[PDB]
């Protein structure tokens, strides 16, 4: 069976698990929005006990964050256009959606030359000319190697807001309507470009993906370790009551 | 590849995914300890915006809880016996540990007749007579259907503390030393029995599992959906800096 073979390959290393997750840490950057709006929180942790009088044989912590802190998953109810999608919160998404095929589009060269690099229909067509049609119900990850930025260059805020790569409205429309993807993931804090408020419609990845019942992943790491095709993504969010998203441990299984 | 077969089996329904997780909810019970100790927090959530003046096109929340709230994973650094284990925190555990074979020992009939039911070496031996030995580096789940208890029946507190099933020290030692298991999971708030402070050593599942660099799962649901053998568990904890555990979404793939 595929599962018996999977177990054997995982045990030998013929199938490797790549962790695509950043550490949840108080100093890891989170999305910043215009100052009139409520803001995403940083991760925070505090000891309950540490093998001391408060708990002599154990150590454990209280934790707090936002649904959108760190490496995290976006459900359709996160956007106003997804507010009527069935199974639209993280606690209702069917579990078969948490494991599936993934394709990785390498935009790292373009992102190194232009902070506002755009994933376009033409680039997707170029990718499919080499790797074949994107399979139905796949995750599509836009690799940029942005996850290697370790300071203020990660959010990359300028006077008019953040400058980071993302998809155009036409790219997202193509992936949804012509390829029926499961979701879209990036290495930045947004599935939209940093300047995505100025597309038509604003924040088109969010507006269109979630309006169509599709999912988002943000702040992925280590996409340069993945093949363009053939890997399997594990992206199971926390089962938050009526939740719009969650931090999560994103993994890819890779044949090697 | 074994991955292309998996993808097409998930798409066709030949492979199914069972969710083994309880919803994170302020009302779901969390572990309660003697009152002189620090306590686990309940899950809490509050809106940042809900398509409103605070965020006109989006809805999202702040959340708070403990590492050990809800369906959750225990890393070896959670116990004092785990102090000298390498890679003992949830952000350091090798990722291959997060997907693996699982076996399920059905103790539901015993738990229905004894709140303090004990999984013993004898019960494990009976299971192995039927199913063959527990595979090396497998997750072992003690099924009790305790996850069907709601409200106060789930913690099941009495004047002498909580009454819920769990393993004996000898059962855990057998699984670690003779079968080299990866970890142990239950449908209760602890990998130990509710009255497990009274074993030698106290809380032996925690003490022995984490002292051996092994993992725990607690508050699992839906274990009655799983076969005794052949399923694959997905249990990937949040990547908390130096974390001792985390809430997580536990799943099982079943053929
Ligand atoms: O990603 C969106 O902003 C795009 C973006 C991308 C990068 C940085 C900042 C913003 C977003 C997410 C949640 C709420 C509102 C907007
Ligand atoms: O596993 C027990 O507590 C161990 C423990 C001690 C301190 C912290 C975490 C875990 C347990 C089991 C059932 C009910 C209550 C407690
Ligand atoms: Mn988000
Ligand atoms: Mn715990």
């Amino acid at each position: 069976s595929s599962l018996n073979q999977l177990v054997s390959g995982l045990a030998s290393g013929a199938v490797r698990i790549v962790d695509l997750t950043h550490t949840l840490d108080p100093d890891f950057p989170v999305i910043v929005l215009p100052p009139e709006f409520g803001q995403c929180a940083r991760f925070r942790m505090e000891e309950i006990s540490a093998y001391d009088h408060r708990g002599p044989a154990w150590k454990w912590h209280n934790i707090s964050m936002s649904e959108h802190t760190g490496t995290h998953f976006d459900a359709p109810s996160h956007w106003i256009s997804g507010k009527d999608v069935p199974n639209g919160s993280v606690d209702e998404i069917p579990a078969e959606a948490f494991v599936g095929p993934v394709v990785v589009i390498d935009c790292s060269k373009g992102a190194a030359e232009n902070d506002d690099f755009e994933l376009t229909p033409e680039i997707i067509a170029g990718w499919e000319s080499e790797h074949g049609r994107i399979p139905e119900d796949a995750w599509v990850l836009m690799r940029t190697d942005w996850s290697k930025r370790r300071g203020a260059d990660y959010l990359n805020m300028r006077a008019d807001g953040p400058h980071s790569p993302g998809p155009t409205p036409e790219a997202i429309r193509f992936l949804i309507e012509e390829r029926n993807i499961r979701g879209f993931g990036t290495e930045t804090v947004g599935t939209d470009a940093g300047q995505g408020a100025h597309y038509v419609p604003p924040y088109p990845a969010h507006y269109l993906l979630h309006g169509a019942g599709k999912y988002g992943l943000q702040c992925l790491a280590n996409l340069d370790q993945l093949p363009a095709t053939g890997a399997v993504l594990i992206a199971a969010p926390l089962k938050i009551k009526n939740g719009t998203g969650s931090p999560l441990r994103v993994l890819a299984m890779v044949t090697e």
